[PDB]
């Protein structure tokens, strides 16, 4: 019987839930029968990716329905759908794509959370949930809530709570702090960088067994560059609800995990609209997405040597942007040092 701290069982259980990761599935009306979890491979979803970069480049060049039928139909063939006898729906323009682009990078992480419950040894003397905790290779502990970081935590949740997600009220149930095995080791280039703020990354629970075994990654060289408003890299928030909308949480599973991480922003490139961009101009090493709102800079704090922006929402002055709030990218998996893990509940006003 494990002796790890009860609310670290619990997520745990919660993130290598295997029902989770089908009802994921099914979600994207993905056909179990033929493709189930377990025959789920990198290789078929960088095949499906490539074939979305097939398709966008269609779109892209004006292709008519009948042009594009081939193409699209070739995506349905990789990653079988449930329609039972009936055509799919056509994959024609750039939301489709994106809408598939986003629902592979899912896969991948659903992908290495199976792959590490199947890929070890059994031993029915061990506790399994010791067991799929030390597939993690992260040290995770409990923060208590009356320490000087979980107040600070607190109050970055309560204060960027945006009014325009008012559909739900956020409560935090659990505070871990995280430690992912060799991950301070590639972060060390950075540790002293300029402008390293804490922020939020908020994610499907059945992508934080992946999330914690590999870190946070950008989607492979085989995903199409149009189908991710900045780019291919790691997006990051500073208002909690605009990361907690991620968790993809409802009235029938209101629990949701968020990520804080230490994100090493440096020189950032400023934009107020999409540019899918492949690299950085000289210089630059993150992109920072203009919102209209941004959390008071004037109430920003330090944890642990990091910038929290946990100021209440203000206008940003910026004009003509296509963001309501900030969003940060960085393009290096090393620019990226995971701290902290929140366990939500979401209270549905609606
Ligand atoms: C603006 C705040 C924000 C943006 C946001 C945007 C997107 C996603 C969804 N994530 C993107 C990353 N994704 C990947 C999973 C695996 C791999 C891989 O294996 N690469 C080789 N690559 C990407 C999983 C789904 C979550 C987000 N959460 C936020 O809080």
């Amino acid at each position: 019987k494990s002796k790890l701290p009860k609310p670290v069982q619990d997520l745990i259980k919660m993130i290598f839930d295997v029902e989770s990761m089908k009802k994921a599935m099914v979600e994207y009306e993905i056909d179990l029968q033929k493709m189930p979890l377990g025959k789920l491979s990198k290789r078929q979803i960088q095949a499906a990716y490539s074939i979305l970069s097939e398709v966008q480049q269609a779109v892209s060049q004006g292709s008519s329905d009948s042009q594009i039928l081939d193409l699209s139909n070739r995506f349905y063939t990789l990653i079988p759908h449930d329609f039972g006898m009936k055509k799919p729906p056509l994959l024609n323009n750039a939301d489709s794509v994106q809408a598939k682009a986003e629902m592979l990078d899912n896969l991948l992480d659903i992908e290495v959370a199976y792959s590490l419950l199947r890929g070890g040894s059994d031993d029915s003397s061990k506790d399994p949930i010791d067991v799929n905790y030390e597939k993690l290779k992260t040290d995770i502990k409990v923060v208590d809530r009356d320490s000087e970081e979980a107040e600070i935590i607190r109050k970055y949740v309560k204060n960027t709570h945006a009014t325009t997600h008012n559909a739900y009220d956020l409560e935090v149930i659990d505070i871990f702090k995280i430690e992912r095995e060799g991950e301070c080791q590639r972060y060390k280039p950075f540790k002293q960088l300029h402008n390293r703020r804490l922020l939020w990354h908020g994610s499907r629970t059945t992508n934080f067994a992946g999330i914690l075994s590999q870190g946070l990654r950008i989607a492979p060289p085989e995903a199409p560059v149009t189908g991710y408003m900045f780019g291919k890299g790691i997006y990051f928030a500073d208002m909690v609800s605009k990361s907690a909308n991620y968790c993809h949480t409802s009235q029938g599973d209101p629990i949701g995990l968020i990520l804080l991480g230490e994100v090493a922003l440096g020189n950032m490139y400023e934009l107020k609209h999409a540019s899918h961009i492949s690299k950085l101009p000289k210089g630059k090493h993150s992109v920072k997405g203009l919102g209209k709102t941004t959390p008071d800079p004037s109430a920003n704090i330090s944890l642990d040597g990091v910038d929290v922006p946990l100021g209440t929402g203000i206008s940003s002055g910026v004009n003509d942007t296509s963001l309501l709030y900030n969003e940060y990218i960085v393009y290096d998996i090393a620019q990226v040092n995971l701290k902290y893990l929140l366990k939500l509940k979401f209270n549905f006003k609606t």
